[PDB]
């Protein structure tokens, strides 16, 4: 069984617990159970639930990035941001956030892992792509591109994070926040 | 005659913010304010009707003293947005500001409770004066703007603000003033202006 396959069943197993019953119910044990796989095998992935929930975020945002070269550069924009958004606005993604913004033990014992593995990999990813469409002349920006990156996400993102944090708003995909991106790109990175 | 209503209104909202600090919701209590700010319960109904009241006072407060101050015709537009935004997000990511939403995002009871007036007395109330001090200066030429004023209000304040909140939330971060917002506000502007 090939290693990506068993780190899938991880990441399944690991938001199947933690959907069903918090923190409390996403143990080794517990996701070892629930992915088939026993202890020896598991702490290759992960060594505590820190890790597990890195592998998590990981999860959401590792298969974005994966057209260097767009003829629409703004068009391939609006698409990467809105694949990103869908990944950090989704229920699970917000249930994560809330969870750590409501407990400090969990924050102190989780939020490398996920503050590493999550929106701070897809901004840097961004700016790595920003900074070749500019250097296309493909798209000129005015200040450097981990800075374009970092307010362009926070534009479309943040403030909905905010909302559906409180109950503002629902998570997406319910509502289109396709208008947003659209808005975002034309004002920060025509 | 009697000194003006902007006097108790103080005292009412330091009342509520040290009782929120030092026992939170749960100390925040009509009675209790009443008594920390030293006035009479049917003094203090005047100015709030219940627990929900006193939150929308103290967010109220920590905007309110932001646009009176802020000219219509700036000799530097661009200059006087960034002074705009930062003081903003003074405002709303202090420390007490950030204990708040961190309270409503842990708790789904105070979220039924308080979240209508939280969300109508603050960066909702500020989004509405940017705009249409944003639009004041779009239709003047000052700014121009590429879509409308309120959405360009809407975005600016995600990025400046919205992700700090996310920061400060987590701990990744501590409160402003702790740190620097200036150069953000900056950079977020020269993306417009």
């Amino acid at each position: 069984v090939p290693d990506a396959v068993v780190r899938e069943s991880i990441v399944g197993a690991a938001q199947r617990l933690l959907s069903s019953g918090g923190a409390a119910a996403m143990t080794m044990e517990g996701v070892a159970s629930e992915a088939g796989i026993a202890k020896k095998t598991l702490y290759r992935f992960a060594s505590g639930r820190a890790d597990l929930i890195g592998l998590l975020v990981e999860s959401w945002i590792a298969p974005i990035f994966p057209e260097a070269d767009p003829q629409d550069a703004a068009a391939a924009l609006e698409r990467i941001v809105y694949d990103i958004a869908q990944a950090v606005l989704s229920r699970e993604a917000v249930s994560l956030f809330r969870m750590l913004a409501s407990d400090a033990d969990l924050r102190n014992r989780f939020l490398p892992a996920y503050n590493a593995n999550g929106i701070e990999r897809s901004r840097r990813e961004l700016a790595r792509w920003l900074d070749q469409q500019a250097s296309a002349g493909r798209l000129p920006l005015p200040i450097p591109a981990e800075r374009v990156a970092d307010l362009l996400l926070s534009a479309v993102i943040a403030e909905p994070l905010r909302q559906i944090t409180l109950g503002l708003r629902e998570p997406l995909p319910a509502w289109d926040i396709a208008p947003r991106v659209a808005d975002a790109v034309r004002l920060i990175a025509p």
